[PDB]
């Protein structure tokens, strides 16, 4: 791929970084009067109503917003912003008698859902940590540590392994099957990797090294495919398969039959979770000071699965799920996972060196841009046809932020200036 | 056993724990000018001069004198005295600054070995769980919570499960081979077994009750020999067996007998045993509920540990059942008093009742030293002191006292049972 191609990616992504997504959240997030985050927005990118602050949509917000700061972004402001977002985090949301933070807070700042639920903390963790690397405010590696205390004492099964990951106000165990008190699962511990990887980078500690790796080790020996390298969604506390089920906790709008199981309950992998893995994988490498061969392995199959089933060829972007052993389940186009994609391709070519990842990479690009940006807006529509066409409309609500398409914004950029680096 | 031979064990078990045992302690022990406890003694009850407070040492004081006071010996005085050790441990013992207690105090009080070794931070949680319930003071529940929340932080891998062992003051983690960081044992594993049941019976929690099972897991799954049920020392972090090796912290003497890494303990597998059953007992759950794991332990140690000659237990053999080390240590006799009454209790062949009487016969006939009231530490097979300190920093009398305590607790039940 040229560098003319590259420099054009690049311009592209940062002229609509720097114009269209972070305006469309500067100008309409900050609540002054309440607190906190607004982020319900319809598809004119007009408040909808909701009367929900939720922990991820909070936390997340902090996370973008230290995040594009530290790498550069938004001119000053998402400081700030971030700032606003960590008083919310602690004022509003953590629990003063038990200790983590809650799961759902109103409009108003007042705890309507006190669950402690491992997902959210996990992004607790990850925006309080970048928060202190962007601001150097202390209060976000204070909280930041008290919650991986938490998830350590509460958490850990320290027979099998892995973390328990939904808990009543108290810290007890919630109930079995949909309560989800007996499953240990790929999301969580994917994104408890990504978080511990900051939390280290910003303490420097060897507890939070060594558990970072632990995690990494976890993942991969117990949450992916034995013969494929896929993440297997859904966990038996002793790590055996579970039959794939909704949560009465969710923090997306994934499709589900009627009875609450995936159609193929137990051979189920998302392209984009397995791309999305594979990247933060070489992100925690490098901040652990680990050459990317450390898991070549495991790194080269989430890549060639994703590239191999879930790259759309014929109308751009990525599937949203399917067999492990490679058939497609579900052709619909969703945000997050054409975001992910961007970032995984470029680092599957970075560290595989094959120029079908550039191939599929630009592939992605132009879905997200020609197809899935509504540009009048700024944001992504965040589910469409295969084909492309919008089915949901809303800009953002209490799970869809920006936590996705900002990350991929600036870590595409990122990546393709060490790919033009290297001629 | 007759009702009257019973009665006759455990009369003998009880005058001597008021008038022997407990004696000895309460009249040697509290430090009144340095705080703490002294346990330098030697075999005439005198003061042998060394100059450390291990955390051994104070902290299976205040668990053998919260015990026995909550079991109702002592007049009173034992909750007096394991008052002052707590006293000792949080004001001298505890770092201010990282969390956990010191490994090691001098006779003043000063810390001259701050590392934080797990084996050492189990009995405190032990200890000071036992104390809490003893006394309802809540400064035990409170620094036994603090000690394990800090295990959960710094020692659990939450990869391969159970725990690393010894740290630096600070907590990272201490370097391979002697140094302990790579290393995971029997030792430690089955005594945070120990030390979570009486945390869980003091705090309640759902999360130490949890946490509990999960340590009995871990010992049922990775620690007992995969086919014997027997215990193997050390393990690498992942649960491969590793070679047994010395570490530079130590709790203990290094025997060497004069008359092989297939070698476990007939005296910690009846413990094991034992306290498993406790846990049980604590959990609500009926001991069938690991009956294979229970019935191998207690049924190696009959098989292969017992000296039907000269009396007693063995130290050590093969996991298939051959003997290495017929010499008679103090503590091994101590844990199979309570662990043959159990057996019989549980499995009620009565070959166990046998074994019992036979250790106990070997310890009141030949092991206790009935002039000042503790048991010689090591003695040849048949009988004759090979060491005779009384006490020191690792043997004080966490085991015997807890023995002749829990022996009659067992003799009571199977006395009703008959
Ligand atoms: O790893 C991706 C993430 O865990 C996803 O499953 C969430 O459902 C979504 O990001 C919320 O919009």
């Amino acid at each position: 791929m040229t560098s003319e191609k590259i420099a054009s990616l690049r311009q592209e992504i940062e002229t609509y970084l720097n114009t269209g997504l972070l305006p469309f959240w500067i100008t309409r997030t900050v609540d002054k009067e309440n607190g906190g985050f607004l982020t319900h927005f319809d598809q004119f990118g007009n408040d909808s109503g909701e009367d929900e602050k939720s922990l991820i949509a909070q936390s997340r917000s902090v996370f973008t917003y230290s995040s594009a700061h530290r790498a550069g972004y938004g001119g000053g402001v998402l400081a700030e912003m971030a700032r606003h977002g960590v008083d919310y985090l602690i004022n509003n949301m953590w629990d003063n008698e038990h200790g983590g933070f809650y799961w759902m807070t109103n409009r108003k700042g007042e705890v309507t859902i006190d669950q402690k639920i491992v997902y959210g903390l996990s992004f607790c963790i990850y925006s309080l940590s970048e928060y202190t690397l962007a601001t150097g405010d202390p209060r976000g590696r204070e909280y930041a540590e008290k919650t991986f205390d938490l998830l350590q004492k509460y958490a850990v099964d320290t027979h099998y392994g892995g973390y328990f990951e939904m808990f009543n106000r108290d810290w007890t165990l919630k109930g079995p099957g949909a309560a989800g008190g007996d499953r240990k699962t790929l999301d969580v511990h994917m994104h408890l990797m990504e978080a511990y990887t900051t939390l280290y980078e910003c303490t420097g500690q060897e507890i939070h090294r060594r558990k970072l790796l632990e995690t990494i080790e976890l993942l991969v020996n117990k949450v992916m495919h034995p013969e494929y390298g896929t993440g297997i969604p859904q966990f038996w506390a002793d790590w055996s398969v579970a039959p794939q089920i909704k949560f009465d906790i969710v923090w997306g709008w994934d499709r589900f039959n009627p009875d609450g199981l995936k159609s193929a309950a137990e051979d189920n992998t998302s392209y984009g979770h397995n791309s999305e893995f594979a990247w933060l994988l070489m992100h925690a490498l490098d901040i652990l000071g680990l050459p990317y061969d450390t898991y070549r392995e495991q790194i080269t199959k989430s890549y060639t699965h994703a590239v191999e089933n879930g790259v759309d060829w014929e109308f751009g972007g990525v599937y949203v799920e399917g067999s492990h052993a490679g058939q497609v389940y579900d052709k619909e186009k969703e945000f997050w996972q054409q975001a992910e994609m961007l970032i995984g391709m470029l680092d599957a070519y970075r560290f595989l060196k094959d120029e079908k990842y550039l191939q599929a990479y630009e592939n992605i690009h132009r879905f997200v841009f020609d197809k899935m940006i509504n540009h009048s807006l700024g944001e992504w529509w965040p589910l469409m046809t295969r084909e492309g066409v919008p089915i949901w409309k809303h800009m953002s609500h209490s799970w869809k932020i920006n936590y996705h398409d900002v990350r991929s914004m600036i870590q595409s950029i990122v990546r393709l200036d060490k790919i033009a680096k290297g001629v």
